[PDB]
């Protein structure tokens, strides 16, 4: 029985972000070349998966967050996390 | 017990997919840029994981699903899923 | 029940690399364009995420290892795996 993680990166510093599930709570460690920090990222989920992509300069990050058969699609672009519009049906 | 999913973006708009696994069955849900659908793949597997790659236009996915020890390789490369050649010795 | 799996891709060729988490050890499996073959990495872990970058041609990969609530990053920056800076408080 272990945490579970998700693990994304950017550019060529590079940015990274790794989501651990634990417990039932999804946070974030962040590393932009300096250290690592931990991130503003922290919701509900027993399982993680993320993907992320730059458009210019600006990433856009998408952490997919499972309970149970729900998974909740959380997104960041610049300003904030939101919920997105993924829905599955399972 | 919670679904476990993958995810994996081309491109700028981007193009998402997420793959789900659920009582045995991995599905897939797309992301084109205007809204979510339910995407070809339809495969047994416990545990999934994917990667993704542009040469030029031409988008290619590698999806890897588990069952026991037994890891099966699905191949996207523009023209249907094929499986690919990957062995594992779990 | 199943083992789990992380991949990552690089380049157009391309690399792949399927790292696969069982019984307690993560273990990779390598595509360079010719056929699968069974990587240097191998170290415990019950849970694998990755994820890997270019700078020009040169490639860079972390894989986090997980046992119980402990996160190891692995690095690979051209010339052998080495522990990483990651940390977590889980
Ligand atoms: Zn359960
Ligand atoms: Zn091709």
């Amino acid at each position: 029985s272990s945490v579970q993680t998700a693990a994304t990166s950017w550019g060529t510093v590079p940015s990274i972000r790794v989501y651990t599930a634990n417990n039932g709570k999804i946070t974030e460690r962040c590393w932009d070349g300096k250290g690592w920090y931990t991130g503003a990222f922290n919701e509900p989920g027993d399982n993680v998966s993320v993907t992320s992509w730059l458009v210019g300069s600006a990433i856009h990050i998408r952490v997919y967050a499972s309970t149970g058969t729900t998974t909740t699609e959380w997104c960041w672009d610049g300003n904030g996390w939101t919920k997105g519009a993924y829905t599955a049906t399972n």
